[PDB]
């Protein structure tokens, strides 16, 4: 099972809507917002017969992390959307192959790896070393500072890959997402 | 006829990205670089256009994604998929032969086939470039949206942006007579 990456420019509008209805599916929760999210980075595919059995997306957004010392950081983050495989196909190494491409991706371009994890997904993330984010969640508003996103702590994984010379994140710290409309994380 | 590749930024070799940093630099071109190590970090992460030639990288320009905040004359803020222009360059024997044309045409199909708005701070000199291939100036004033402060004006990007809407939400009037906002990064935010 290998996965071909391929930025959202260069996917057919069939194959995205293809990729979609198998996400969308996959998750039935998940929503139109959701899937704009996917949007803009790289997707990973893996077709059986012309029917899409697995997906992800890798999009560029920034991490907003502050250190102790008090020094701001705005990371150049990969952030994971829209991991998916058809529920027959599951259990068969599918999402392995999805994540080794995405993380091809993170390594590649990225500071820092970011995603939200659904409760089925924890498990296959903390065993490819992905670090379980402890401290409070946030998002930068355009028009109230940073605000809360209390529904999304305890959901943050983070995998470190290329920080600014120095830096070492305390996972017990706020780490606050760039503004977008939806579900922030 | 030269046409570029694509190649996204972790397709790269280390050796291929340190080359077209240092055209880039070059092409720019005191002691203290116009085109700076944030602005060459700021290329990074999404599709590059490499037109090379005999041996040598002549011509390179990226797109990457950030978010455009942008509230209408109706009070409804929008935080829009933005295909931001960086690193455009052509080194300075091969100009003028449709080199930076070829990256503009390649950087244009990954903001049509992507996002719902292109945008780019312009070199003074680019200005007509960009007005020919139908990008819009911006007239109203810039700003950044800062982690500590909140919107904090950035008056030395004032009538340097230029946009082309390619896919904007259903009923969205695009003003370009009102404040647009970046999201925040070290170095220049535009
Ligand atoms: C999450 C999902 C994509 C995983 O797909 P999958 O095909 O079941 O996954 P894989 O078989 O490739 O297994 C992924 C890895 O997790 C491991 N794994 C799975 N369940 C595990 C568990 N409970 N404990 C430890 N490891 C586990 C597997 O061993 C595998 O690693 P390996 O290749 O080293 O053995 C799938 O459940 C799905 O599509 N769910 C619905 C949509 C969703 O919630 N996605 C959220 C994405 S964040
Ligand atoms: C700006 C730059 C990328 C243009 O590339 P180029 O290959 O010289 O330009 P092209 O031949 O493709 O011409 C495209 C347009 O640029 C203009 N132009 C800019 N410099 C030109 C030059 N030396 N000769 C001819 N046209 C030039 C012309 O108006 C032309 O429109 P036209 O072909 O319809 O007449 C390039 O000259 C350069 O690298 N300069 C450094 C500044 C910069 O990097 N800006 C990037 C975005 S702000
Ligand atoms: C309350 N605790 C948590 C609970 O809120 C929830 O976390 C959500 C997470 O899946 C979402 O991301 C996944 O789902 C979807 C579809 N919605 C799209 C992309 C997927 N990566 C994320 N966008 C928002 C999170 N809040 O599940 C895990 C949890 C631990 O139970
Ligand atoms: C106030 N006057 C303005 C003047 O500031 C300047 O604008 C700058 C613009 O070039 C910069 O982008 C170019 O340059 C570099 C290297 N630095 C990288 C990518 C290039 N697209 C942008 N990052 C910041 C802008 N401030 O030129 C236009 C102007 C109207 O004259």
């Amino acid at each position: 099972h290998t996965a071909r990456l391929i930025h959202t420019s260069d996917l057919d509008q069939e194959t995205r809507d293809g990729a979609r209805r198998m996400v969308i599916e996959a998750f039935r929760d998940f929503t139109d917002d959701d899937w704009d999210h996917a949007l803009g980075g790289m997707h990973a595919l893996i077709s059986h017969h012309g029917a899409l059995i697995a997906h992800g997306a890798v999009v560029q957004r920034r991490l907003m992390y502050r250190g102790p010392d008090g020094r701001g950081h705005a990371l150049r983050c990969g952030y994971v959307e829209a991991v998916a495989v058809r529920e027959d196909r599951r259990g068969d190494g599918l999402g392995t192959a999805v994540l080794d491409a995405l993380e091809q991706v993170i390594r590649g371009a990225y500071q820092i790896g970011a995603l939200s994890a659904s409760d089925i997904a924890r498990p296959m993330y903390i065993a490819r070393g992905w670090l379980s984010w402890e401290g409070p969640t946030s998002v930068l508003t355009p028009t109230e500072g940073i605000v809360r996103t209390p529904e999304d702590d305890r959901s943050l994984f983070v995998l470190p890959v290329d920080l600014p010379d120095g830096l070492e994140l305390d996972t017990a710290r706020e780490i606050t997402c760039d503004w977008r409309s939806g579900d922030p994380w």
